[PDB]
């Protein structure tokens, strides 16, 4: 897409650019615009990358409405929302890590061991975990039950390795894994759902002050929040996170670090299942890859 397309786009929606801007290409869903207004406003734009994606927008702004009341981080303020473009004006702060645009290797923001984000990362899951069921029940959004979620892994494994293949390592940990109750809890909270340091974003210090990329949130594992971070802090990172979180009282069980390892090992079957679900050949082939076949 050229400079002059966006400029278009954004016109069509009394949205008026000029021609100073940059490209984010790192996420699945969305292609991204740094952007900038003729009254000097800096603007985030989201441009679907697929056909059908109306109705994850339309629950994504569902999404936001809901938790902006709850978090006392920012979240994007969306002011375009159509099934042709997102918009919303740019949050305070960079993400914690970005990926290089021509390397596509991690930078970091900030020192990873900031001990400062550990502390702010576990306000920021204890609010998001606070927010009510019947809220999230209002809302419309997806809530699995405890009982719902050994069920629903099950039968992914089960269609991926129909669909896709998995190599047999995969295959023998997720059985293991789904077959482990002790590492499964009894009870389930609203998530972020994609939860990761390319996700938060924080002052150079490491204070949280946003998250951006909403449309998995919903009732689910609270451990699903936490696999993204150790798969990129470590282990005793993750250690230290779930203290800090529990300190505040977030609901946790012996097993949660457990379950987070777990849940950031199933990486590939949920990118799997994502990818078949989207029906997109390209993201088939990236899964097929992680899944070892
Ligand atoms: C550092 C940068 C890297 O991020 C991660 O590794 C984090 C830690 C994953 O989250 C991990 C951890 C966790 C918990 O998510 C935070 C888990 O749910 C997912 C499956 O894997 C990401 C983000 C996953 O994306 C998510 O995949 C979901 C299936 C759908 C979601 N979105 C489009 C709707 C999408 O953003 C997924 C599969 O790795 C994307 C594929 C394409 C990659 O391999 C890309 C190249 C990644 O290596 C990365 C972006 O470079
Ligand atoms: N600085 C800054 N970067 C942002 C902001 N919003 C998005 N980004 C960047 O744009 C990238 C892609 O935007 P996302 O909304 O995550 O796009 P997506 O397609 O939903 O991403 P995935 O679902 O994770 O694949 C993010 O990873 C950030 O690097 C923002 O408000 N500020
Ligand atoms: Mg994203
Ligand atoms: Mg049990
Ligand atoms: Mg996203």
């Amino acid at each position: 897409m050229t400079i002059q397309d966006i400029q278009s786009l954004a016109e069509a929606h009394g949205l008026l650019l000029t021609d100073k801007m940059n490209f984010n290409e790192m996420g699945i869903d969305f292609k991204v615009v740094f952007a900038l207004d003729t009254k000097g406003q800096q603007w985030l734009l989201r441009i679907p990358r697929r056909d059908g994606m109306r109705e994850q927008i339309k629950k994504e702004k569902r999404i936001l409405e809901l938790v902006k009341k709850h978090l006392s981080v920012e979240v994007p303020d969306w002011r375009i929302s159509s099934t042709e473009l997102v918009a919303y004006p740019i949050l305070k702060d960079n993400p914690v890590l970005n990926l290089d645009a021509e390397t596509y290797e991690i930078i970091w923001n900030m020192d990873k061991d900031s001990p400062k984000y550990i502390t702010s990362l576990a306000k920021t899951l204890f609010e998001i975990h606070s927010i009510p069921e019947k809220e999230v029940r209002e809302n419309d959004l997806k809530i699995m039950k405890p009982s719902d979620l050994r069920p629903e892994i099950a039968n992914n494994l089960q269609l991926v390795k129909s669909e896709i293949g998995i190599s047999e390592q995969l295959e023998t940990r997720y059985r293991k894994w789904l077959d482990n109750d002790v590492l499964w809890a009894d009870f389930t909270q609203f998530i972020h759902g994609d939860l990761y340091a390319g996700h938060v974003l924080a002052s150079k210090d490491g204070a949280v002050s946003g998250v951006i990329d909403w449309s998995t949130a919903h009732i689910d594992d609270p451990a699903i929040d936490f696999a993204g971070h150790v798969t990129l802090f470590g282990e005793e990172s993750l250690k230290t996170l779930i203290i800090e979180y529990e300190k505040l009282g977030g609901k946790v069980w012996n097993k949660l670090y457990e379950q987070t390892l777990e849940r950031a090992a199933a990486s590939p079957l949920m990118y799997g299942l994502f990818a078949l679900e989207t029906q997109n050949e390209s993201l088939i082939v990236g899964a097929k890859a992680q899944l070892g076949v």
